[PDB]
Formats: structure tokens, sequence, C-alpha cells
């Protein structure tokens, strides 16, 4: 089982300038619930985007994909290919744009948070993968964040 988990603006943007272009701390508990106790896989840039105090993400085996055969990530497993990354029975891919696109064909679950923020795509942004008709989904109810942003959860699956 490979699952993907991300948060996106309605437009599809998930990343800009090396970070996430909104604040949504309400997202954190759901991300932990899905991922805790499991192997998580991320691209090298996503690892770089984690603050030092939070990386590796605790309670999860952190696996970092990089083409640098020598790359350095304390508390994480650096691998050079997605096949090497994917060895655990249940794996959650936690980004970024490159790695979601790489892992999508392997995935049978996505847990998506949609952020109701007006954020037109710009060139060079990180973007969420598009889910086609092979996926079936349930849409959750909108909630307001302490930031003022509405957000909602989708759970998608395909067998
Ligand atoms: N909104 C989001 O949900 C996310 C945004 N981000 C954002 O995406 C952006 C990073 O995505 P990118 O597409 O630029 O990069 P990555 O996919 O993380 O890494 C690409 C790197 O992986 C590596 N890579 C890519 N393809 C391969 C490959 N085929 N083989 C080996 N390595 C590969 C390469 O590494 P090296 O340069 O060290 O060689 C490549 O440069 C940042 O803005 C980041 O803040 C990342 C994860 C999530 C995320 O943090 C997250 C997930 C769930 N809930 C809340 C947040």
């Amino acid at each position: 089982m490979v699952g993907l988990i991300w948060a996106q603006a309605t437009s599809g943007v998930i990343g800009r300038g090396g970070d996430i272009p909104w604040r949504l701390p309400e997202d954190q508990a759901h991300f932990r619930e899905i991922t805790m106790g499991h192997t998580i896989v991320m691209g090298r840039r996503v690892w770089d985007s984690l603050p030092a105090k939070v990386r590796p993400l605790p309670g999860r085996r952190n696996v970092v994909l990089s083409r640098q055969a020598d790359f350095m990530a304390s508390g994480a497993e650096v691998v050079g290919s997605l096949e090497e990354a994917l060895t655990s029975p249940e794996t959650w891919v936690i980004g970024g744009g490159q790695v979601y696109a790489l892992a999508l064909p392997y995935a049978t679950r996505c847990e998506v948070t949609e952020v109701d923020i007006g954020l037109p795509r710009e060139a060079g942004d990180a973007l969420a993968p598009v889910l086609d008709e092979t996926w079936r989904g349930e849409t959750g109810e909108w909630r307001f964040s302490r930031s003022g942003l509405r957000y909602r959860l989708y759970s998608y699956h395909r067998s």
C-alpha cells in the first residue's frame, strides 16, 4: 500500500519559493494520524523544507529520495530510487511535487486537504498530482481555520 498525503490550494499549488504558501496548523493532527508509526517517503527538497527541530519526523521512518549518492540527512534513510524507497508494506509519500508525480502510479490512497485560498498557479510552483477517474473519493465538510481559511478533507482510493 502506497498512499499520498498533501494539502493544496484549490488551484493545485502545494509549494512556492521552497515553502508552503499558507498557514494551516489545523492540518497537523490529521497528517500525524495518517502517518504515525509508518514509513514516510519524501523528495530531498521536502526534507530541506522541514525545520531542524522537526526533522526527522518522529514516530515515523523517514526515507529521503535523492540522486546525490552521498547526500546527508541525519535520522533519515537516503535512497537513490523510488523502488528502494517503497519497501515497507504501508508507505505514505509526503511530497513534494516531483515525488508525488513519481509515486502516483504506485498509490492506491490519497488523503488531500483542500485550502480555500485564491492562489493562481505561477511558473515554477510545486503542484499537486491530478486525480483521474480511476479514483473514488469522499469529500468532507468545510471547516474554518484559525487563520481564516476554509479547508476540507478528501479521502480517495482505488483498488
Ligand atoms: N503542500 C504540501 O502538502 C506539501 C508541500 N511541499 C512543498 O513542495 C515543494 C517541494 O517540492 P518539489 O517538487 O520542488 O521537490 P521534492 O519532490 O520535495 O524533491 C525533489 C528532489 O527529490 C529528488 N528526486 C526527484 N526525483 C527523483 C528520482 N527520480 N530519483 C531520485 N531522486 C529524485 C531530487 O533530489 P536531489 O536534487 O537531492 O537529487 C529532487 O531535487 C516545496 O515548496 C515544499 O514546501 C512539500 C510537501 C507537502 C507537505 O509538506 C505536506 C504534506 C502533507 N500535509 C502538509 C504538508
